[PDB]
């Protein structure tokens, strides 16, 4: 037993990952049986409540991939009912300073790391009676760098002990930096924050992930190094599927 | 209107999604394409009803007909769904006269059928005129996908009060001894679609099959099928998250 | 005690409400009104199976017998309602004895019926000593909707195991060529009902009806019906807002 | 396509809405198809959560009126999850100062006016590519004006540039100044109270709503000049319909 | 592989959970036991479809095969709980080799029955090649639990397809005109059962039971039966809760 | 009508209280039959929702035992949503200063006594048109203590008119004090600390709980002088029972 993204980077090798908006179990169970790693839960910009995430939960794991979540926000009540349900990554959206990284650290560990609320429903099922000991390990904690606020402190960020690393927004960074909501850009500017969090995250010993749109783009990002990367959304690959499928039936 | 209904009073077929995930988020979203019925099936997937009334909702406000494909003909199953907002029925398995009479009792209220009267959600839509214009607000398929359904095939289309049949050619291979494999090139099962097709023409009765792909789908269209869906949700997002991946890893 | 049953024992008619939206608490508000029962509608309304157990426990808590209309006379569907703590049933298209006798053999347990055996909410309310008083717990009453059930109403009647029936007047207007008017003065389904109210109580059985209006469930108690329900809930609500919404734009 | 209560306004109309505390689609689609240009679900007092909701509002807009949502607390993130899930119009309960405005103006727009996070699963499939350029017009945000503090502070609160205006919660006013739970209520400290932030409303060019438990009032609500009023409650119209048949079938 | 049939297959019973309360927390729990399957009862529960698929995919997940008690003996209702999952179907109050011959053709695809094609989860289990071995995934037990069960059992023994029978021994203690009491001593219904069991392995058939305790399990599987439960998770916890508060209270 | 827990309270009887952690309406309804005075949904450390926990609240109290939650976090507007759904009993995690205990005060009591919003869809059911004379006795509010910081602060916390008193995590407590997550123990420095805060409570005019995982750890509770005493999980109970049954099933 063991933390399936945490065994990636132990080997030297970046993780990528599924990324569902769309509720229920039949799709989650059959994207986690392919080559993804770890499957995403958006709990932020999807209608997936916690009555629907927690059997997602469960069918990302019976399908083979570790089961993660993107969070609404940065709770730690929040955080810590989903890691008591079975979600071993959390990435928590618009952290921008080191004292929101502290709060994410807070949720992840239990005293005297963190303060995380000892009852672990699921994750004693998954790792039996000896889970308290690696508890730390089977989770992996991502803060979202999504502003210019999170880029001017990357530095101070990344010193949080608790938190392996960042997971960069670069559409709401786009957006944050004046700019059009770019999806899987090449914008200058943007792609200067991006590669300074990048080299920031490195330096500091730290991991760093981020959203991708594509496969194309996706194949960029690990060429480039980021340890964790997500592609792409169930409900933006599904509604390109359908309109090809009309766009070939209704052809001359 | 119907939308299938005006796109045949128009001369054109129509065109319709087929979904096996629930919730309500992808259904408006395919619903928004240039669909004009999304069928939800209650069969070969884990939707129930309590999952299925929300969907109805939102397809139609996609701006696409809502459809059904049931788990079985039973009339009680189907009247509940018509009463839920379901404009299209399609039943599986029809395998007889005796069933296809069945399934046409559930569409239409006494004295061609024996539908109970409660239109919750029809009333909505279509006001208190709603009884006088109700038969021609459902669309209801047979599906033919038997040995029995293809041998009894003229009878089954000489039920009055059913638009026409729906054929399932997975269901049809396996039950002719081939392999279940969706948009089949097998002999005898390409020329069992085109004779079920050319019979319901024959009877001035409307067909549809089930397609994989676009250029399938495209096919059956040129061929003169009335109702064509192509492809499963999940198989479609099963593939296009297998690209991506194969894709990113290079 | 069945609170209908303790009306009944005690000289009274029952009124009843009726459900067609899901939900706890607006079932809760109207079981603390003063009804003896609250109906949920099964057949005519979105709600499935998982909606309905917790309204039943939302209506015995409120102070009135939980009651369901089901979607379909179907002996494993009542049999699971009852263990869910269903303690009145109304079965739709009762049309023959032999439908009467398969809606008798679902509320008793052997040899009286063929009832399976576990009573998960109906041991929690009455304790180990059920099983002895099972029959009296229950209310099971078949809808006369059809020409044929009011053809065949003495030999429906005639089924021991059944309390009565319970008419459904606008799917027996229209199944008579009339309009399916709620609270209808259509000459010839006025005598059908008062007809059908005269056999079930010369039978010494019960009789109910569906109500759209407190005057017209006042008329219907006054002629002697056991059990009236009156009236359902999503129309009381479209009209009291089509009132408030007229009320506020003067 | 258009806010409905925004074409109201800009036609010098008032709106009126619904108001729903029972979950459900159809008795929200029953509602939205009346002479109703908004319903508002409330989040607050009612057992309705996330889940419940998000078919609601897609039953609403399918019925002919703005969906509308009453929060449960003024709450950034969980105000741009419904966003997201295609409520059009905001109510946050207990808005008590110029600080709590500014935390309800930043959640309805994107950078640089507020920090809306971007992912617009629903309004993206109703508005169209074209929705981040008019995303600020198609969503409506009213603070609410329930206590002695927000009351003093109402000049303060409507100063804040991104919310429309304010909606009055009468009973929780009335309660704070220390009356009984009164509903549409003559009382002349209660009454004085609303007149003034409806005055100070208009003043400051803003728009004021207020709750009404009953038809009559609403009427009176109308023709003193609110600009969004919503009449009544689904459960106590049920109720009270309930109440009148029971009476009616029982009487001698 | 079907662990059941593992068991089996490798000389050794099988010992299954029973689950009538509905949810995926307990559901795990009680699969990462030493139960080798766990039934999740839809006959005697409040479980419906929505609620059983998510308890199958956390049963899995567990360690046990997952297996399904349903509501009722009905091909469509059996084929969408495989479809979703269902490695094992408990079909109740199978009376005759008619209604066992109803249960093996929901169980197996043409020609050996006429299942429906599109095995949504057993597909993602056992991939491309699951047609083949589609039959041995799936264990079918028919439910003896009335006088006529015991009766026909030779001719319900005599179905190819099923593998065999589930004594429901409270309804059968009932139809026989006994208390439905778990686990009774009532030497009519011993004997009945010990009957059940000797002709189900003369026909080189399996036989299962439903039991209340572990004293009663150990003496079903020391008498060679193939399929033992024990005991319901409402019962369990119902007692269990009972002694905590009688020792709490002193 | 009356608050079953407030009514031993009144009589010098203790209450001993059921603990949910599993979601649904049966087994709520049939652990509330039996002879406890109440039944704790647990919705901290368990999947249960909000939609999930509503009719959970009305299966308990037909039981017969009084409706309690133990919240997610210690949140005005989540636990004014419980007594809106017929919770009667609120226990809030990981109460730490004066402050945080005043937050949860000011929730459970309308103004001026709180700031608590009317709108109460099933306490009006069960109490009437009477219901807000009597609001504050309907309902009892329990601050948890599970920290050094809150066992440094136990005076303070007391101190605050508005709780009934406190009830103890003792496993998070033994955690923070440096301990293995101890369940039911006599450890010699965790015992001195929950008698201390026994004591304090008493000492103070104020109610004392603690949660236990066994009978026979709560019936030393009982009869230490505990007012509210909970054993034990149902899901703990359950696994237990199943193991059990198995042993003997399993057995030579
Ligand atoms: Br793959
Ligand atoms: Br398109
Ligand atoms: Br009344
Ligand atoms: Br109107
Ligand atoms: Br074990
Ligand atoms: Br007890
Ligand atoms: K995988
Ligand atoms: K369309
Ligand atoms: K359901
Ligand atoms: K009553
Ligand atoms: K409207
Ligand atoms: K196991
Ligand atoms: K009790
Ligand atoms: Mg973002
Ligand atoms: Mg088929
Ligand atoms: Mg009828
Ligand atoms: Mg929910
Ligand atoms: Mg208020
Ligand atoms: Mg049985
Ligand atoms: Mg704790």
């Amino acid at each position: 037993h063991h933390n399936k993204v945490r065994t990636c980077w132990n080997e030297g090798r970046p993780a990528l990952a599924g990324w569902l908006q769309l509720p229920g179990t039949l799709h989650a169970e059959a994207l986690a049986r392919l080559d993804y790693d770890a499957v995403v839960i958006d709990m932020q910009h999807s209608p997936i409540d916690f009555g629907q995430v927690a059997p997602m939960l469960i069918a990302i794991e019976l399908g083979g991939a570790e089961p993660f979540v993107r969070t609404q926000v940065n709770d730690p009540s929040d955080i810590m009912k989903l890691l008591d349900a079975g979600a071993y990554g959390i990435i928590a959206p618009m952290v921008n300073t080191r004292a929101e990284a502290q709060t994410l650290a807070s949720a992840l560990h239990y005293s005297p790391r963190g303060l995380r609320s000892f009852g672990p429903r699921r994750p004693s099922l998954r790792y039996g009676s000896g889970y308290l000991a690696q508890a730390s390990e089977t989770v992996v904690g991502l803060a979202m760098i999504e502003t210019r606020e999170a880029l001017a402190n990357i530095d101070e960020i990344l010193s949080v002990d608790g938190i392996d690393g960042v997971f960069i927004g670069p559409t709401d960074l786009a957006l944050d930096l004046g700019h059009a909501p770019l999806v899987d850009t090449e914008e200058a500017e943007v792609v200067s924050a991006i590669a300074h969090v990048r080299e920031r995250a490195h330096a500091a010993g730290k991991r760093v992930g981020i959203w991708c749109g594509s496969g194309g783009f996706a194949r960029v990002k690990l060429a480039e190094g980021f340890d964790f990367v997500t592609a792409a959304p169930d409900l933006a690959m599904l509604s390109a599927a359908a309109r090809q499928v009309i766009a070939d039936a209704r052809a001359l």
